[PDB]
């Protein structure tokens, strides 16, 4: 895919000292993320990541008049004693990263949004080790064994999707970039939370050690190398 | 259209003390705007404004990878002793306003771009009274009497469109709003130059007094009322 050779790709190394403070960046707003248990959602090992397909009615705004609907979420992760976030901060790679991918309400389908400015928006948070079992994450992680095989899927009860994200929606970096998988189309608005989410050591081990990918290989280290900013300026919602 | 009653319409009152400075807003880039004398350009009285069709090749960027092509320019103006700008600054209405309308390179057609975020971008500058005659604007103003009649049109020599704009391309306000005429589509990026351009009192009179609209009416005061921000924050490219 030729867009994988674009000048403005993701992910990137975030250098907060070079980030631009912009007070137009208000707290993110999420609506409908607190799901009932039924209907169930589909959790799939696609051989490259674990992805959770989201139902209609999850609305996200980056600001007034900047409205999106959530499509899916997926994870990026490393391996035993090796971090696997996609984004880095000052060259630091975090253990894992969650991405929640959204479609602008001006478009009915992803294929019309691809490459259009602000057509797609991704919410990204780093996952780090904390002392406690994260109960929202446990609902997904406890099902990975069921989908160990490449191309397998299982149904899971609806949960509070917003509980997979940090509680602080006010402090984030934002920049324009790309999908990180072919076709790497540009125009994607990336939002990366400052606050991280905490999983237990056991949870992080389940995530990195359970799933299999193409041809008898463990699905691990499933992150793209850092791409140059190439003159883009990362914005921050805080000085 | 009911879209004229949408929440994120244009024009607006700019309040510079409430604008958000974002250092990410780089100088505008306008290439290919210095047109040769041939081919000639269509200038047209549509009954609502005077419009100049622009050729292919006028490239405009609002930031890295956010590129546009100019389609047309048109003007908004008052009457004798009555200002007719669309935007206001702290309640002050300027004598007139120029709009240069552009299409995102991510969209092949205007009709696909209408209602999509960033599909269209308009460059807007205030016209004020100064002591000198303005050479750039004379090229257009001297041609108005030939098209005084609703629906009439004429061909004009190519001109340097960029010469119609203010001096410092690094100093502007920017927000997302709408077309200021039906269909009032949202998702339009408005960039409003901080500095103005100056015309003579005679030129201003030529602009406001020469053209005829529907009925046997003068074509005057062709500006929409100020619309609420509804929580939108206007950005500024300077502290
Ligand atoms: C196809 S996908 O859901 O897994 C996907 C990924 N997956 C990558 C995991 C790690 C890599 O080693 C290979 C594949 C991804 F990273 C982005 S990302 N990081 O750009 O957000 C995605 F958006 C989607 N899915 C997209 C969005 C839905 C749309 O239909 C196109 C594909
Ligand atoms: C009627 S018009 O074309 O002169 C016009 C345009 N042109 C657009 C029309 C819709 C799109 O399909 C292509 C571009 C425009 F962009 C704005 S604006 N301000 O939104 O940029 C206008 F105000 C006017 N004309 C108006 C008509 C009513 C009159 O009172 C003021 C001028
Ligand atoms: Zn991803
Ligand atoms: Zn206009």
């Amino acid at each position: 895919s030729p867009a994988c050779a674009g000048r403005f790709q993701s992910p990137v190394d975030i250098r907060p000292q070079l980030a631009a403070f912009s007070p137009a960046l208000r707290p993110l707003e999420l609506l409908g993320f607190q799901l009932p248990p039924l209907p169930e959602l589909r959790l799939r090992n696609n051989g490259h990541s674990v992805q959770l397909t989201l139902p209609p009615g999850l609305e996200m705004a980056l600001g007034p008049g900047r409205e999106y609907r959530a499509l899916q979420l997926h994870l990026h992760w490393g391996a035993a004693g090796r971090p696997g976030s996609e984004h880095t901060v000052e060259g630091h790679r975090f253990p894992a990263e969650i991405h929640v991918v959204h479609l602008s309400t001006a478009f009915a389908r992803v294929d019309e949004a691809l490459g259009r400015p602000g057509g797609l928006a991704v919410l990204a948070a780093f996952l780090e080790e904390g002392p406690e079992e994260n109960s929202a994450y446990e609902q997904l992680l406890s099902r990975l064994e069921e989908i160990a095989e490449e191309g397998s899927e299982t149904q899971v009860p609806g949960l509070d999707i917003s509980a997979l994200l940090p509680s602080d929606f006010s402090r984030y970096f934002q920049y324009e970039g790309s999908l990180t998988t072919p076709p790497c189309a540009q125009g994607v608005i990336w939002t990366v939370f400052q606050q991280t989410v905490m999983l237990s050591a056991k949870q992080l081990h389940t995530l990195s050690d359970t799933l299999w990918g193409p041809g008898d290989s463990r699905l691990q280290l499933n992150f793209r190398a850092t791409q140059p900013l190439n003159g883009r300026v990362i914005e921050a919602s805080f000085p």
